[PDB]
Protein backbone atom coordinates (compact mmCIF):
# COMPACT_ATOMS: atom_id res chain seq x y z
CA UNK A 1 0.00 0.00 0.00
CA UNK A 2 1.40 3.45 -1.19
CA UNK A 3 0.06 7.06 -0.93
CA UNK A 4 -1.64 7.76 -4.17
CA UNK A 5 -2.80 10.69 -5.49
CA UNK A 6 -6.75 11.13 -4.96
CA UNK A 7 -6.61 9.31 -1.96
CA UNK A 8 -8.98 10.56 0.45
CA UNK A 9 -6.94 10.88 3.71
CA UNK A 10 -6.54 11.78 7.68
CA UNK A 11 -3.59 13.58 9.00
CA UNK A 12 -2.73 12.88 12.14
CA UNK A 13 0.20 13.63 15.15
CA UNK A 14 0.50 12.21 18.80
CA UNK A 15 0.52 14.67 21.28
CA UNK A 16 2.35 14.14 24.75
CA UNK A 17 2.75 16.01 28.25
CA UNK A 18 2.03 15.49 32.11
CA UNK A 19 2.58 11.74 31.17
CA UNK A 20 -0.49 11.43 29.12
CA UNK A 21 -0.59 10.80 25.61
CA UNK A 22 -3.70 11.57 22.54
CA UNK A 23 -4.00 11.52 19.21
CA UNK A 24 -5.35 14.00 17.09
CA UNK A 25 -6.50 14.91 13.56
CA UNK A 26 -6.05 17.93 11.44
CA UNK A 27 -9.39 19.98 10.83
CA UNK A 28 -10.67 22.81 9.22
CA UNK A 29 -14.29 24.18 8.49
CA UNK A 30 -14.92 26.27 5.44
CA UNK A 31 -16.81 28.85 7.55
CA UNK A 32 -15.43 31.76 9.64
CA UNK A 33 -11.76 32.37 9.78
CA UNK A 34 -11.18 29.07 8.32
CA UNK A 35 -8.42 28.28 10.22
CA UNK A 36 -7.20 24.65 11.16
CA UNK A 37 -7.44 23.46 14.67
CA UNK A 38 -7.18 19.72 15.74
CA UNK A 39 -9.59 17.07 16.93
CA UNK A 40 -9.08 14.22 19.98
CA UNK A 41 -9.81 10.83 18.28
CA UNK A 42 -11.15 7.88 20.66
CA UNK A 43 -11.08 7.84 15.59
CA UNK A 44 -12.62 11.12 15.94
CA UNK A 45 -16.14 12.42 16.70
CA UNK A 46 -16.88 14.59 13.51
CA UNK A 47 -14.93 12.75 10.71
CA UNK A 48 -15.87 15.12 7.73
CA UNK A 49 -13.75 17.71 9.12
CA UNK A 50 -10.90 16.31 9.27
CA UNK A 51 -11.12 14.45 5.59
CA UNK A 52 -8.37 15.48 2.90
CA UNK A 53 -7.62 14.75 -1.06
CA UNK A 54 -4.20 14.32 -2.36
CA UNK A 55 -4.90 16.22 -5.00
CA UNK A 56 -1.16 17.05 -6.93
CA UNK A 57 1.98 15.53 -6.07
CA UNK A 58 4.61 17.11 -8.37
CA UNK A 59 8.38 17.89 -7.61
CA UNK A 60 9.61 20.90 -6.67
CA UNK A 61 11.91 21.33 -10.17
CA UNK A 62 8.27 21.04 -11.98
CA UNK A 63 6.31 23.20 -9.66
CA UNK A 64 8.49 26.15 -9.68
CA UNK A 65 9.30 25.54 -13.40
CA UNK A 66 5.28 25.91 -13.60
CA UNK A 67 5.13 28.74 -11.45
CA UNK A 68 8.15 30.84 -12.97
CA UNK A 69 6.35 30.30 -16.51
CA UNK A 70 2.78 32.27 -15.76
CA UNK A 71 4.94 35.10 -14.92
CA UNK A 72 -3.78 8.39 -9.65
CA UNK A 73 0.03 8.69 -9.10
CA UNK A 74 2.21 7.70 -6.42
CA UNK A 75 3.62 9.96 -3.73
CA UNK A 76 7.67 10.14 -3.84
CA UNK A 77 9.67 11.62 -1.09
CA UNK A 78 10.71 14.82 -1.53
CA UNK A 79 7.77 15.77 -4.07
CA UNK A 80 5.13 19.11 -3.65
CA UNK A 81 1.60 18.47 -2.49
CA UNK A 82 -1.81 19.67 -2.76
CA UNK A 83 -4.23 18.73 0.15
CA UNK A 84 -7.75 19.96 -0.56
CA UNK A 85 -10.05 19.79 2.77
CA UNK A 86 -12.73 17.56 0.93
CA UNK A 87 -15.39 19.44 3.05
CA UNK A 88 -15.37 22.99 1.51
CA UNK A 89 -13.43 21.98 -1.13
CA UNK A 90 -10.62 24.71 -0.27
CA UNK A 91 -6.87 24.15 0.23
CA UNK A 92 -4.49 23.71 3.25
CA UNK A 93 -2.01 26.75 3.09
CA UNK A 94 0.73 28.46 4.87
CA UNK A 95 -1.20 32.18 5.65
CA UNK A 96 1.08 35.11 6.40
CA UNK A 97 -0.49 35.85 9.34
CA UNK A 98 0.89 35.42 13.01
CA UNK A 99 8.14 32.76 14.28
CA UNK A 100 5.10 30.72 13.55
CA UNK A 101 2.46 31.72 10.45
CA UNK A 102 -0.87 30.05 10.68
CA UNK A 103 -2.45 27.34 8.39
CA UNK A 104 -5.90 27.08 7.12
CA UNK A 105 -8.02 27.23 4.17
CA UNK A 106 -7.26 28.93 0.56
CA UNK A 107 -9.66 28.99 -2.60
CA UNK A 108 -6.98 29.68 -4.92
CA UNK A 109 -3.25 27.58 -5.75
CA UNK A 110 -1.45 29.66 -7.78
CA UNK A 111 1.28 30.71 -5.98
CA UNK A 112 3.40 28.06 -3.16
CA UNK A 113 1.46 29.02 0.09
CA UNK A 114 -0.60 26.05 -0.82
CA UNK A 115 2.27 23.32 -1.48
CA UNK A 116 3.83 21.21 1.03
CA UNK A 117 7.14 19.05 0.61
CA UNK A 118 6.98 15.56 2.10
CA UNK A 119 10.42 14.67 3.89
CA UNK A 120 11.43 11.24 5.70
CA UNK A 121 10.86 10.91 9.19
CA UNK A 122 14.07 8.33 9.62
CA UNK A 123 17.26 8.26 7.66
CA UNK A 124 16.14 4.77 6.20
CA UNK A 125 13.56 6.64 3.86
CA UNK A 126 15.10 8.31 0.87
CA UNK A 127 13.83 10.92 -1.28
CA UNK A 128 12.49 9.70 -4.42
CA UNK A 129 11.23 6.70 -2.47
CA UNK A 130 7.54 5.67 -2.40
CA UNK A 131 5.32 6.51 0.26
CA UNK A 132 3.91 4.27 2.12
CA UNK A 133 0.76 4.22 3.53
CA UNK A 134 2.17 3.82 7.80
CA UNK A 135 4.89 6.36 6.86
CA UNK A 136 5.40 9.10 9.33
CA UNK A 137 5.65 11.84 7.12
CA UNK A 138 6.86 15.67 8.15
CA UNK A 139 5.49 18.44 5.71
CA UNK A 140 7.62 22.08 4.64
CA UNK A 141 6.32 24.94 3.49
CA UNK A 142 7.04 25.99 -0.06
CA UNK A 143 5.93 29.54 0.64
CA UNK A 144 7.69 30.27 3.82
CA UNK A 145 10.22 26.93 4.63
CA UNK A 146 8.10 26.50 7.89
CA UNK A 147 6.92 22.69 8.78
CA UNK A 148 3.57 22.02 9.88
CA UNK A 149 3.99 21.95 13.18
CA UNK A 150 1.64 20.91 16.87
CA UNK A 151 1.86 23.84 19.28
CA UNK A 152 0.78 23.17 22.83
CA UNK A 153 -0.56 26.63 23.50
CA UNK A 154 -2.23 27.89 26.82
CA UNK A 155 -3.82 24.77 27.69
CA UNK A 156 -4.74 23.12 24.43
CA UNK A 157 -3.30 21.32 20.99
CA UNK A 158 -2.91 23.72 18.22
CA UNK A 159 -1.31 23.69 14.73
CA UNK A 160 0.73 26.51 12.82
CA UNK A 161 3.41 26.95 10.23
CA UNK A 162 7.03 26.98 12.60
CA UNK A 163 10.68 25.97 12.61
CA UNK A 164 10.65 22.71 14.12
CA UNK A 165 9.19 19.27 12.80
CA UNK A 166 6.28 17.18 13.55
CA UNK A 167 5.74 13.71 12.68
CA UNK A 168 2.17 13.34 10.84
CA UNK A 169 0.44 10.36 9.58
CA UNK A 170 -1.24 10.64 6.66
CA UNK A 171 -4.02 7.24 6.41
CA UNK A 172 -6.86 6.62 4.17
CA UNK A 173 -10.03 7.44 5.75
Amino acid sequence: QFLRTDDEVVLQCTATIHKEQQKLCLAAEGFGNRLCFLESTSVPPDLSICTFVLEQSLSVRALQEMLANTVHRTLLYGHAILLRHSYSGMYLCCLSTSLAFDVGLQEDTTGEACWWTIHPASKQRSEGEKVRVGDDLILVSVSSERYLHLSYGNSSWHVDAAFQQTLWSVAPI
